[PDB]
């Protein structure tokens, strides 16, 4: 297995930092590294594995469809496509009819961009600080990170970025001349951090009142994550256009910009495409991913474990703790000082495997299917490595 | 299957041209309809199913593979990817021994842009003009189509233009500000159009002299599908950058950037990223659909029967046609007028799928495995319509 690792490492772009380990495979919420080694996976493809890792019935719709067809063009219909698009649909509130499906949150967020442009006839996009929605440069350009941005500079204008839950901020900027808003119900990479209620019903009146698309992206809020299906349907408001990925597909690249009647329509035929996007094994895997949410009322259980989780962590006698704060099982624990240390001590002594969000904190996206008996084991291994 | 089809149809964003009938099954180069009438298919997922439908080893790879885990991020190395890399960069000129992988032609490109960028320190970035990037706005910025770009500008800037294949303005274009020049072999929607070896081996002598990268799209012309693995070893040259997508993964979403290890190296560390990207499920499959590929020598089949198909077309007894071009099994008819009302009459007179490369052509990607017999069919179809 190490020529494995040693091939990965050597041949790989660079530009990520690979952990010293070789994960081989995965059940629920627990994985194991080539040696045999079972771990607690609280970084689950970074919000990805919700279902859980080989969750049976997205592994059998992915066999039985790949079995029959896997490539066939959005211009000749496949009835898996048509079975995701109203299954989709049918979870959502009736405003977001449409769908345009993609491969990724980049290439959702990426659509929804342009939908917004062909419908508004404008130019001018608004963000938030800490926003993160994607590494092409469409998603880029509405992207915060400096570091992300800057080397690649410039991208595509005009973007305007205001601070998150900022209402007034938001007020003045969106304007006659503001294609669309997009925004995070909770911010991921930008620390685990809520919106509030004040902010996205202000976000929703005023696109709506000048003109402009309120885009919400909810590649990582999505599919139960936060207690609720999507994070929208715990706020109150609808969007124009809804992005979605990540956990949508149980695993397989997928994504998706589902938008109102009147936004799908302008568009003109042919201004957009994607090779993958729509092809008939992902919508495979989507509809079982969606019926397995459902059927499980799986956002339940979120909503349950994320409190208690958060509680706990809250609660450990560590003066090194700052906050912890999220929302059902999308989890940030905040140090008074750098978490990567802790980090990997958590995976080298206590297999555990969790991820960053910024400098100081620790971020949790567990499976939601994960057992309380590991959730416990994990609050322990985060006293243990404090202490 | 009415009402999937009609399902697919209604909630569809609209933006596609979708056409009457409902695929539901493919094997090899024939694809069934819910009606139960077989295909002969020339559209291959837009040139995915090289290996064609249903391809029995990366069927079984993808079932294994979904067995045992889909959801694993680049930060955590996992042996799928560590072989898709070896396998991959062993096909390939040591130079390339870099591997980015993602989930689509146009983030491949898009990466590729990027990546360019920051190893330069560039801005600007040569096209050509007809040559297809991808539909996200990195790459839709270097994507000719002024219906593609209209109705979502300004794009990403600066870009210059120039004609395909003209030696002198390449030279005149590419400066000591551009950061690469990205370039199809040969080009495909832009209508099926060979680059001469001169053109090609300008673009990769005035890169290096003027210290910009070069970027070739091997995404449709690539894994055997002109003849040869890659359309570049046709040329003699070997680009700085690679992108690959559409056949790589035999039909599982997966694209990849492909780079020397001097232009990796230039990228900071988080640069880049991508959730889905580097995925077990994509690895397993992209390794299956090389293997495949190398065992079969599969490009012979394409370098055999392309010529000879080029030439039973081309020997059409129509005025209606203008040239038959094309590499290996990428072949272009192009006709005096409209090629829609053609492709229309051979999809429901004939049973024949083909696709279009500008408006007047009509364009093949047949699944590499076709067989001569179905090729001679797909002729005498054409011939029938043209009469
Ligand atoms: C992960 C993520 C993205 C990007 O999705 P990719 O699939 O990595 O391109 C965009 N927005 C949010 C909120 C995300 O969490
Ligand atoms: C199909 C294609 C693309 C775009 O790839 P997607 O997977 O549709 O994003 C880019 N370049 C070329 C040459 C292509 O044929």
């Amino acid at each position: 297995w190490r020529a494995l690792l040693e091939a990965e490492k050597t041949l790989d772009s660079g530009v990520y930092n690979k952990h010293d380990l070789l994960i081989v495979r995965g059940q629920g919420a627990r994985v194991w590294d080539a040696e045999g080694n079972e771990y607690i996976d609280c970084v689950g493809g970074y919000g990805v594995a919700n279902l859980g890792h080989g969750n049976p019935e997205v592994v059998e719709a992915v066999k039985r469809q790949a079995e029959t067809l896997m490539a066939m063009p959005q211009t000749l219909p496949t009835p898996m496509r048509g079975e995701f698009y109203r299954t989709l649909t049918a979870i959502l509130p009736p405003e977001l009819n449409r769908v345009f499906p993609v491969n990724s949150g980049t290439e959702a967020n990426e659509a929804a961009l342009k939908f917004a442009r062909a419908h508004t006839g404008r130019k001018k996009f608004v963000a938030a600080m800490r926003g993160f929605s994607g590494r092409t440069m469409g998603s880029l350009s509405v992207t915060w990170e400096p570091k992300y941005r800057e080397p690649f500079l410039p991208l595509v204008e005009p973007v305007e970025f205001i601070p998150y839950n900022d209402v007034e901020a938001l007020k003045r900027a969106v304007d006659e001349e503001t294609a669309a808003v997009i925004l995070e119900p909770v911010q991921g990479e930008g620390g685990v951090r809520p919106a509030t209620p004040e902010f996205l019903r202000a976000a929703r009146e005023i696109t709506q009142e000048k003109g402009a698309l309120l885009i919400l992206d909810e590649i990582q809020t999505g599919m139960g994550r936060t207690g609720k299906r999507f994070a929208f349907e715990h706020f109150g408001i609808v969007p124009d256009i809804l992005t979605l990925a990540k956990a949508l597909g149980g695993g397989v690249p997928l994504g998706v910009a589902v938008m109102r009647e009147e936004v799908a329509r302008s568009m003109p035929k042919g201004g957009h495409g994607t090779t993958f996007g729509g092809n008939p094994l992902a919508m495979a895997a989507g509809v079982a991913a969606i019926r397995y949410l459902e059927r499980t009322r799986l956002w339940e259980r979120a909503a349950e474990l994320g409190p208690w989780f958060m509680e706990k962590l809250r609660a450990i006698p560590s003066p090194k703790i700052r906050e912890v704060r999220g929302m059902g099982l999308m989890v940030g624990l905040e140090l008074k000082e750098k978490a990567a240390p802790y980090i990997a001590r958590l995976e080298k002594e206590h297999r555990v495997l969790a991820l960053q969000a910024g400098p100081t904190v620790i971020r949790f996206l567990p499976p939601l299917v994960i057992e309380k008996e590991d959730l416990e084991r994990v609050v322990e291994a985060v006293r243990a490595v404090l202490a």
